[PDB]
């Protein structure tokens, strides 16, 4: 049931913003960071949303015309798209799959050029969506590295101490329109997800919901995301996509969500709920060291067989027939 | 065609002596072995019939009665089935598949031993059937030992070192009763097949009919046979076997076939031709250095895939299900 924001005014959001899919969920809990069940549940790699990290308090004014004013002169990705969803694809693997045809394209742009763009679509009452997304780097402004040095690192790092995770990669800036979707994927990284401002609706779904969720090929551009398509579910490729079952919540200014690594996400800006912006903090995993294997280490397993089937047949496209031939009559 | 056997002794067998199923066959070629296009065919790893080897031209004259005086008192391995198939299996897997139940067993015994139990069915009309499967070695008398020196080393040796072949892991002597079936199977060595009493019908089919043969899982007991029972094949569970197509030929007293290794090979003592004897040869195939790949090289693939699986996920009969997870909705 939606929040109450402070001083009365009124609930932060409501169902009605709220897109419909087949699957059932239950909420992640929200907790205070203080609380040791928080603690036990990053400890276990398991969803939580802190509530008061304070991580990026410095980031709770940004807005398009501060960081318009501060965030220097260099290039910004920015995704465009005809849909509400913008799934992921990774250049580098375009190769080698003629055959697939990206629904978003990205173009490199300053922001004050995003902004515009963002301008002249609502002016001109345009159904083409953008999303900005672009890692924090040096380019930025005095202000903004003033902000950035002023997140929560005495509580992050601990964090990333007592988990023994490695280094923190990055911080990626994804400034989004209401109602982009970022479809369901995982990451092998682990994700302090810190909302700043807007909601997103957050859906999660265990490693172990592999066989539920179809990741395309790990050799396709659209690798780590599902080929099922939420909107529209065919039960016929996807069978099993009728027995996934959603861990949910959504954020807001100030809220923190640990994405744990290897668990699949599906967010969304919410319908009607303005533009939203987040600062995600990616740290490698720790390393591998028993059984039984968890989940999220089959899954590794099923990657590096793809890779190495690769490698040495020498064509990926050559991956799935091998497999085939493998399991017919053998293992299925 | 069946030949004639010199001195007008009549053919040397007729098609009632063959069993028949359900798939067409080519001959393999019997060659000489001063003819070039024998030496092709092997360099290329393709069977041929060698008639002229003498081999084991001083083991034509062996049958039971010179065997069991001169053979030693060593022990022989000395199967036992209740049907024409002896399945091949291997004890050391039995573990991991509790539910593998033998058709045939194994027993130690003296070759007098082996004899008499021949001469004890024969006698009561039983239906038992026995096969006789033993590595040549040290205990064997000083009459076999000058025989087995008198084997064609000159030639045999050429043909290890022309192919760069490994090492004679060993000799198998086989001595089987009439209508006795080794069913299809592949082997991972390189294989002379010296027939030397009787006659063996032998049906090969090449590496790139996997898809057809539809092999036993690499960790069960009868990895590298394949399911498929030739007399009464099951299309459901094994569509392409309505797709294989063998090469075959009749071995003789005096012939010599070459197995290529990874060629699937299925051997059958003709019926009402009397017992069988044949020595092979056994030699490690020579060292894995280009694509396209062979497909025995995607054969070996295949089974490293399996066994790697097996140890990372610690229970071989977790292998299947993490294969399937992989390819459904993905690969196939
Ligand atoms: O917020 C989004 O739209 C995507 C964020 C995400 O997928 C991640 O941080 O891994
Ligand atoms: O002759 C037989 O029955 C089996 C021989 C065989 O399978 C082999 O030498 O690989
Ligand atoms: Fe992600
Ligand atoms: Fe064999």
């Amino acid at each position: 049931e939606p929040r109450e924001e402070a001083g009365a005014l009124g609930p932060a959001w409501d169902e009605s913003q709220l897109r419909s899919y087949s699957f059932p969920t239950r909420p992640i809990p929200r907790l205070s960071q203080s609380d040791p069940r928080a603690e036990e549940l990053i400890e276990n790699e398991e969803p939580v949303v802190l509530t008061d990290t304070n991580l990026v308090y410095p980031a709770l004014k940004w807005d398009l015309e501060y960081l318009q004013e501060n965030i220097g002169n260099g290039d910004f990705s920015v995704y465009s798209a005809s849909t509400h969803k913008f799934l992921y694809y990774d250049e580098k693997k375009m190769a080698n799959f003629q055959n697939f045809k990206p629904r978003s394209n990205r173009e490199e742009m300053k922001f004050h050029e995003f902004v515009e763009k963002l301008q002249d679509i609502q002016q001109r009452g345009g159904e083409e969506r953008l999303y900005l997304q672009q890692t924090l780097n040096d380019t930025v402004g005095r202000k903004i590295v003033m902000d950035f040095l002023g997140f929560n690192w005495n509580w992050i790092n601990k964090q990333q101490g007592k988990r023994g995770w490695g280094q923190l990669t990055s911080n990626l800036l994804l400034i989004g329109m209401e109602g982009n979707v970022t479809p369901a994927h995982y990451d092998e990284q682990q994700n302090f997800f810190a909302q700043i401002k807007g909601y997103k609706r957050c859906i999660l779904f265990p490693p172990d919901q592999f066989e539920c969720l179809y990741p395309y090929p790990v050799h396709h551009p659209c690798d780590r995301q599902s080929q099922v398509d939420f909107d529209n579910p065919d039960y016929e490729r996807f069978p099993n996509f009728q027995n996934v079952v959603g861990y949910e919540t959504v954020v807001g200014p100030g809220d923190v969500l640990y994405i744990p690594m290897y668990w699949w996400h599906h967010i969304e800006s919410l319908l009607n709920g303005g533009i939203t912006i987040t600062v995600n903090f990616w740290y490698k995993g720790a390393p591998t060291p028993e059984y039984p294997l968890k989940a999220h280490q089959k899954v590794a397993i099923m990657r590096n067989i793809e890779k190495m089937l690769g490698e040495a047949l020498g064509n990926p496209q050559e991956v799935g027939p091998l497999l085939n031939t493998m399991i017919k009559g053998r293992y299925n």
